[PDB]
């Protein structure tokens, strides 16, 4: 499971450009979450601070 | 500001990669610490969760 | 431009990330509009097709 | 379905790294050729527009 | 083949960010080493220049 | 400089498009070449091993 890794990379990535300013919190946590199947941006606002 | 939107990108991949499996909490003080100068790793690692 | 050549890098990264399955036409344009001023997701959406 | 997501963010880059001022055209079927066998960047620019 | 592939994308920033100014070296030898099992950043220390 | 650290996050990512699985050494001297004028595909063959 390098390829946690790797998709721990991309979520991100993702995190960062939906959250903008706010900001976001980091936990794998999330990419437990979001690394079997794809998380939508609508989900993923759901992590930004 | 494009050229911090840019930046910041870089610094949430530097992050994840000093970070890893403690995962972090980003917000706009380390864009403004990290993206007006460059962080070395052994100082983004202080903002590890 | 050098910061246009760079921020195209980020912008399709964006657009894929935006768009998914529906896919994108990238047409240099599209950078002149968001390389100068930051295109929110909202507004990148618009570019899939 | 995460492996094919995560590959189409590479393949991304790659066309974009080809094509440069052509620009693109980004489409699910290009990432299934090109993320279920490894696409060289001579056919990569296939899709250069 | 392209787990590898894209795995080697990821690992060669990480020797960007670890190595710095020194630069860095890399085979597709150390690529799969580091894409097998998890590197850590003092394993990375060493392909620097 | 802020701005040749970020170009060579994007340097490092061409070259390994480039030369994947035949690695390269990477210096100082490519990214005063790459990162001040953009360097074409066949230029970054040229860092290949
Ligand atoms: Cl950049
Ligand atoms: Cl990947
Ligand atoms: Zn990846
Ligand atoms: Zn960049």
């Amino acid at each position: 499971f390098v390829n946690q890794h790797l998709c721990g990379s991309h979520l991100v990535e993702a995190l960062y450009l939906v959250c903008g300013e706010r900001g976001f919190f980091y936990t794998k946590g999330i990419v437990e979450q979001c690394c079997t199947s794809i998380c939508s941006l609508y989900q993923l606002e759901n992590y930004c601070n």
